[PDB]
């Protein structure tokens, strides 16, 4: 028992993390199979840091503009020999296959959906930390400078599925990248600006899940027959800033075992928006929803 | 910014996780040169929780008593051939070295300072977090049954710190283990007795240093010209379940980029216990203590 955050161990990921460097510019790119994916703006000097034409800047580079350099062990140099745009990611190829490269996949994430960080400053990874995709589309996690490119993940079984690529930070400890398609999440452009973010809603499955957690592993007392039908709730949560409330199979094995209805809870959560009051459950003090209806069953 | 919870990187030490098993008792070990660390109740049966002996268990063991399969590319099957007992350790020698053995310790970890636990199950590493060594000699970590062998660990530069190996669960959602020189953290005992406590404290150099990454991420109100000295404020932690701050850390550095006096904040939090207004501090009402200084540092430097 106990509830921590986990993210996934990082061993096969780790062992493709390199570092692109286009002249002065910096950052860190995934090595898979011989292709090198990392964020576009790497190719961006300073001065038009603003609004860049990066066809322009796609058509500028040359192979040997770039370099990639892989400190892991052993290392060390790739040739650039190919270059491409896929959205707001730029996809290198070069000389040599990675070795160390894992059964992997390229997925999207959805809010409320949870995936763990390797985070590298100049191609060498430095911590992990879970998080999850919110509904606003960034993430809060802490990345610095040249953390750039560094990628987010998921293992199913033996396979990898790579799921982000950080780009940059927004507001503050607020964050946002690309999946692997090239898309940015949310919209947001590969470029800082003003570009303030749409408001953060509370995962209300999520925080469901974490109730549930909640009444495993002690109490549990909030949980009384008064109950709010999902559909009440959900029309609650178009105002008071909570997601469309959905739930699963993995939400009523969680009903099963504690033998608490979803209802019974749904509506506790309508109380404790309002008293961040208890003291406290876990935690916490109040409302979690960065924990999933997948990890709480998962560690049991 | 932000300020999450961060592990250290689990790859080095993935590579060590193997399986031990004796009897029909399975759990973790850990594999380093020639050696392989694992907890020393694998070779209790289970009818001797109560008075298990090991002095008497580490005898009728034979090298032939023992199967360690790694289970991680590259597998697997590794062979005893030099058994021993330190502390509540098994210290187990082995036909083959690990050939991604990396720079190590073994260095006993102090409370409220932070490290990274890989969590395995039947030599599988499953998850990493990082987590706090309690006051109370307690760590509040998630693992189930299987898991007991599980390691913790602190990345020094280019070195690896062992500090922890996962023994027990103190049937409370919290937790702990044995250090690397055979020492158990508190004085317990590996067994199925009900054992004691020894109340947790609030660690007030990880309160401070919480504080400081609030004000760095524009959060203050709690701050006030008001002081309270280090001592007068280690004076009252005594009464209140807080730990001596020592701190006197080279940071301070905090203190010095904020503009904000240690013993300030030691008033601040004092007041903090007392209260909150109640306004929040980086979506909290009560005082967070698993941040080390050094953590909002890395964060932030």
């Amino acid at each position: 028992s106990g509830l921590v955050k986990m993210s996934h161990p990082s061993g096969d990921v780790e062992a493709c993390m390199v570092q692109v460097t286009c002249g002065s510019m910096t950052l860190n790119g995934l090595w898979l199979d011989n292709t090198v994916w990392c964020p576009r703006h790497v190719m961006c000097p300073a001065d038009q840091l603003s609004d860049p034409n990066y066809d322009a800047l796609l058509i500028s580079m040359t192979n040997h503009s770039f370099s990639v350099q892989k400190h892991i062990g052993a290392p060390a140099n790739l040739r650039v020999v190919g270059h491409a745009m896929q959205g707001t990611l730029l996809k290198l190829t070069v000389d040599v296959a990675n070795p160390s490269t894992p059964a992997y996949t390229f997925t999207t994430v959805k809010p409320g959906a949870a995936f763990s960080v390797l985070a590298c400053y100049n191609g060498r990874p430095t911590g992990t930390f879970t998080v999850v995709m919110r509904p606003n589309y960034t993430i809060k996690g802490s990345f610095l400078c040249g953390s750039c490119g560094s990628v987010g993940y998921t293992k199913e079984g033996s396979v990898i599925n790579f799921c982000y690529m950080h780009q940059m930070e927004l507001a503050n400890g607020t964050h946002t990248g690309s999946a692997f398609d090239g898309t940015m999440y949310g919209a947001f452009m590969d470029k800082q600006v003003h570009q303030v973010q749409l408001t953060d809603k509370y995962c209300s499955v999520n925080v469901v899940a974490w109730l549930y957690a909640a009444i495993l592993n002690g109490c549990a007392w909030f949980v009384k027959p008064n109950r709010t039908s999902v559909v009440s709730f959900n029309e609650w949560a178009l105002a008071n800033q909570f997601t469309e409330f959905v739930g699963t199979q993995s939400v009523d094995m969680l009903a099963v075992k504690t033998g608490v209805a979803i209802e019974q809870l749904l509506y506790a959560i309508q109380q404790l928006y309002t008293g961040f009051q208890g003291k406290q459950i876990l935690g916490s003090t109040m409302l979690e929803d960065e924990f999933t209806p997948e990890d709480v069953n998962m560690q049991i």
